[PDB]
């Protein structure tokens, strides 16, 4: 028999902008930009902060952010010191699970109220060294970024040199490649230029003591584009016959995202109106170099546990992680494409690892039509994804 | 009303024995004593490696284990690439919240059998050096044990200090202190001498090349003590009429435990015999520098949401993270002391973070009697606590 | 064997270049070479006649094997000259041309290469070999390590200056107009042209870029003299003295100059610019460094004869204006005879080249007949002096 | 003025350590100390008689500052005495015996000590100042960087040893042969007492645990005869000819002597051991290092108008076996009269220490009358060589 769960509802969703690698949120902590966006959800639900519960906060990269992550983000955004938290780690996938879990601790009625997202300043992320003696001929120091970030442990090569590899096996070139990434840009400059984050985004001001304030409201990677340089440039993870380049690839950066959820009849009981339900969600896993293939299975694990078909779906978002990865996906799912990150995604955007499946599931929840279906899918290192499916109350 | 939910129960329980820092595990990567402490759970469960859908592991210091660490666990283990994997991070009660999280996984449905426990390898935490330009003068790069385990963020001192607030405040004296210690060392070795690790704990071969084989088959820490010394040490954190020393505080260590979980319809289904059943579970917090304390609320809120009283268990574990948070819990609750880690704890075996909360859990699963039930319970920095009811079957 | 006579044929340097500034992607070494190729061509000799070379350089960590191998074959001299790298820290630069000086003397070499060198900019961090102890692992600072802490007493080398200050009673507006003095001074012999036979100039290299000609000293520009008596000082929180505009600065550059004995220079028929007359070291109390060139300069009147009157140019290196006030104190000489054309608090200082520079700057100044004094402290309490005559 | 003749009146050193071995506690600038405070010792003159000081030392990264000034202190000379630091690479404890000698020659001092030190073990790693590069960066071992790469060549010491092989067809089982011979004749001589008057025992002191004796060189005892021709031949994967076993080792120490005027022995009363007849410094193509010390040899015969025949001993250091079989063979010597009582393949290599050390055993094992040449080669290409006559 299956259990009987309550039913999860997504009140707001608030994130900061995208920041540039050693750009203009390059000065905040990930910690900070996650009392930002918590803070921001908090205020755009309409409930008193007392009211959450509980807290998971995705991010990939921890380390020198100092004890408990999460609990800093928590705090910082002034919630009771009577709130736990946990800080989640599955890679790119780690914002999402964040909402997942959380969904189920909901689900279960262990909590009635929680906030959940992901952060990640990748500008901020240290080198290390190890502990014990130093070796004859030399010492390492490693990029944490490049080591527990972008390499595959197994194949000890680039998420990019992976991604390579599915371009190879589904026949997708550079110019497809570059089309889409172009296809990004485009669509984000339009949707920023239209407003479309209005309600999204909130906007964040650095101060730096003897020089006047900056005021970021914004996601800065999107204007960091040359169209006639796109078909110039070199292919940087494979030098014989590769398809991968910094522009059709997704870049480096700093950013944090919150969504509050609550179970229905909190929702009622607080007179708050909710923007969404979340239906279901699934995680799937492959061959590690295969991880660009991922959310295929995962997002058709979602559709047949829910009884829907693909053409019952009005808006995808596939993150963005290379423009190679969301062709490999349009072409296995057979999906239209004028229905995928329509506007723009991590290629253009940015892609603060533990905060894209976050930013993304907020997204839908936005600009998704009233009782229309939207589904998010995310890949990860190690050949993983995961997917969610939301509808527009 | 209230969810129906599916029941869970454990059905295996394994770790490796806990090293000392620098010592008969530190070769071992964190992700690798993970690896061995999952396959020895699969094999005491007696299941196919397949049938566990996903793992959840607690790890607190991830800085360059690589990417994924739970997926590095699970697949240098040898279960299939089908198996989607999280890293879990609350601090020292990482290893419990990860099974409390595959708990709720289970009751929703979502998963019919799972792996969820902790690993850590503190002698392989690294030092950072920040991102950027070197000062003049030079810069000392941090030690991120120190750094992310075990400082305070809001007061900016060590664990060992927050835990001096505490002993002030109850009046919990150096000497009382230095009893439970003794105590504990104690229990432990009389433990191992009764046989009574015998099904818990598994055999590690660390293998040198060009030198013999070592086989490591008990715990390094509770040998390393000199009761006369004890009453002689300085007080470590704090020099002005202090309580805590290297004797009677926990330890630097490393280690890992692994639990397989299923729903009991599961268990039916593939003929296994459950140890245990997950009654109930909670987190809680209070302020930063109170972390002493919280496990007393935490174990309250099980106790109050299942409607029993402290009498009605038989086994307490209380993480010995210092002597003085057993006594601080011990004095608050007003339980028998006879009944609290009976069978020694982390000031004497030793407390990798990550690895803790779950060894607890494990070790209730194997002491309990038919029909008892166990209380666990676990403080973690920033201020929280979390705890969980079982019941042997 | 009689003692041969030392002449100096020509004497050359780069620019001096700011700490991280014009000259910064330039190894010492390379400097060295610049500077070696540009003294030969002076000299107008073939570079085959060039026997041996020393050059000075105090921080050589990272520089690869052999610095002064390395700053000779870049100049394109012959693989058949032998080399040496000289350490007395500041003094390097003039110390090499003492022990040059004294082979020659000796008969041992005819024609040889002599100077200093130093990229402060380049110096790097050390870490310790061992076991990386737990709570941190330092990285320290080799110019701090290395160039400027006092080993005995445990104290910066602008403590050192405090002390002397001090003892000596050479107060904090005192030091401030020194230093303006030396600002001044520079300025006015760089606009009327006093350098255009000493220095030559560098072009900077980089790829995809257009090239960049470093053709003057850097540091004397850096000043704000509004500013000067409103800074803090560094050394010393209560009733301190020494600051970041009276103190030398941190640079980069090398120097180098041809020497030769009588004999070979008249063989090669080449006009000698100058003789080298007499030179000699003293040492005192480490902490004591800044009165160590006193010593020395008396030291070296006293072998051939003279009095403090008979010297018509003084080159007393400027680590701080407190050194030279000193100087000037305990010698009572006539201070405009010293440091006229500016000096290491407004030019710079990179340390193993300083001692070479001075003497090659009195050997372009002085004029016929007339004697050049220049003298120079180093940490751990030495001093290393030399007096020429112009020919 | 004619020229001064120069004697050595003693001679001392630490034993070697091995690398992290039984001294690499002590600083280099430790050892040094020990050695001078022996010399002295040994003289039998107030120590306020040495009026200036020379010391070798190659790799100076992390010391503090003045590496001499730091031994010379800690030896207790006065503050009164000058110190210069040497750099020559492996060449360095000769070169500063050979500049001092020079400064006696002229004059210039008439009691000076000299010699070199060196602590491998203690030799840190560096860190690049500036920004660092995405995807990270590893810190340089300054043994490596500094010590022991050709700069020209961007290869090991060890593979310019390599080419050496090859062209003058030296073989494996050759290199193997001398390297066996080494360490029979170190341990020999230890067993025969022959270094008595030359070492000098070194008490350890650590805080909580006994006193350790360090009383003989360490490194002779590191080996195992049967698996010499096993190793592998870690500098050239195919084709290759040297090991571990047949190259000098990584390792701690310091030697200095005290050298005199003639006349200035005369006036305190000293005997001396020995007479500096002559030295020299050649140089060829930085990866033909091996073989320069055979034009530095034969540069001081010609200059002094001696045969080879003449030459009772040979000190020609062992950086490699390889090294000295070039040696003999160019030089067609009898090989009972060369490295008699072992060398650096069996004793060990501190780099800046060895060629003071060859000068100071040559200076105890000669008999009345008897001449003995020592060389060694150094990085960049070049060489020197001194020879001295036993009185
Ligand atoms: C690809 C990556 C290594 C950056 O490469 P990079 O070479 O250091 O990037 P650069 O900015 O130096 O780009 C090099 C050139 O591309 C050009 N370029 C980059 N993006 C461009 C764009 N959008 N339009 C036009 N030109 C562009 C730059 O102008 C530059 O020009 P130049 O060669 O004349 O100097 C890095 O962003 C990365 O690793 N991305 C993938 C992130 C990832 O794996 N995420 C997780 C997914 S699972
Ligand atoms: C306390 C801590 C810093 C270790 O301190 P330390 O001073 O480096 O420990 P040491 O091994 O140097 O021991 C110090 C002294 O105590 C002695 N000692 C240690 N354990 C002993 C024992 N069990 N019995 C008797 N003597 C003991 C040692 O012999 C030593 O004596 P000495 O100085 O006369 O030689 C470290 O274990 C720690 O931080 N623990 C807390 C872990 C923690 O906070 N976890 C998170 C929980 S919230
Ligand atoms: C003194 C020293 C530490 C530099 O100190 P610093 O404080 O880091 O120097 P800075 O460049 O940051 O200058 C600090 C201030 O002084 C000012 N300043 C520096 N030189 C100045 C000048 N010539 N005129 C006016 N102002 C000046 C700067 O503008 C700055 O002002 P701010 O704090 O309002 O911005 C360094 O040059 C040194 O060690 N010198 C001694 C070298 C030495 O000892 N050599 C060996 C001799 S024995
Ligand atoms: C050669 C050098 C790189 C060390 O090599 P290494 O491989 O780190 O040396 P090791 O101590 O690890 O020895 C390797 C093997 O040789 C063996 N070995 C070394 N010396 C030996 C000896 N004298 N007899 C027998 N066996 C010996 C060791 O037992 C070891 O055996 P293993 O592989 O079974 O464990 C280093 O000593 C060096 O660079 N020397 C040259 C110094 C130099 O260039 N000086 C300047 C001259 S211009
Ligand atoms: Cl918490
Ligand atoms: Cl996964
Ligand atoms: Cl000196
Ligand atoms: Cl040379
Ligand atoms: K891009
Ligand atoms: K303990
Ligand atoms: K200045
Ligand atoms: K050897």
């Amino acid at each position: 028999s299956k259990p009987t769960l309550k039913e999860v509802v997504i009140v707001s969703a608030t994130r900061t902008p995208i920041g540039s690698f050693l750009g203009s949120l390059s000065l905040l902590p990930a910690t900070k930009l996650g009392s930002i966006a918590i803070q921001g959800a908090i205020e755009k639900a309409g409930i008193p902060k007392e009211e959450v519960k509980e807290a998971y906060m995705g991010n990939v990269l921890q380390g020198g952010e100092g004890q408990a992550p999460t609990r800093q983000a928590v705090l910082g955004a002034g919630l009771p010191i009577s709130t736990p938290c946990t800080t989640i780690n599955k890679v790119c996938a780690s914002g999402m699970k964040a909402i997942m879990m959380a969904s189920q601790s909901l689900m279960c009625g262990h909590q009635d109220v929680m906030v959940a997202g992901g952060m990640e300043s990748m500008s901020n992320v240290p080198y290390v060294m190890n502990r014990g003696s130093t070796p004859y001929g030399g010492v390492k120091l490693e990029d944490l970024i490049v080591k527990d970030g972008l390499t595959d442990v197994y194949n000890k090569i680039h998420m990019g040199s992976c991604a390579e590899n599915t371009a190879k096996k589904l026949n997708i070139a550079r110019n497809e490649q570059d089309a889409y990434a172009i296809n990004s840009y485009t669509r984000s400059k339009a949707a920023w230029e239209a407003g479309k984050f209005g309600n999204e985004v909130i906007p964040v001001t650095v101060t730096v003591k003897g020089q006047p304030d900056v005021v970021v409201k914004e996601d800065e990677e999107y204007k960091r584009v040359d169209f006639s340089k796109v078909p110039k440039l070199k292919t940087v993870f494979q030098k014989e016959n590769g398809t991968v380049t910094a522009a059709n690839a997704s870049t480096l950066n700093d950013g944090a995202a919150a969504l509050v959820l609550m179970t229905a009849d909190a929702a009622k009981r607080l007179n708050v109106t909710p923007l969404a339900r979340i239906v279901a969600f699934a995680d799937a896993a492959v061959e590690p170099i295969d991880f660009p293939i991922a959310p295929v299975y995962a997002a058709s694990m979602v559709l047949k546990d829910v009884g829907l078909k693909k053409e019952d779906i009005a808006m995808w978002e596939v993150n963005e992680a290379f423009s190679l990865v969301v062709l490999a996906n349009i072409k296995m799912l057979e999906i239209d494409p004028q229905k995928v990150n329509i506007n723009g995604g991590a290629v253009s955007l940015g892609h603060p690892i533990g905060m894209s499946g976050a930013r993304i599931v907020g997204h839908l929840t936005h600009a998704l039509k009233q009782g229309e279906y939207g589904l998010a899918s995310i890949c990860n290192g190690g050949g993983g994804a995961s997917a969610m499916l939301i509808q527009k109350l």
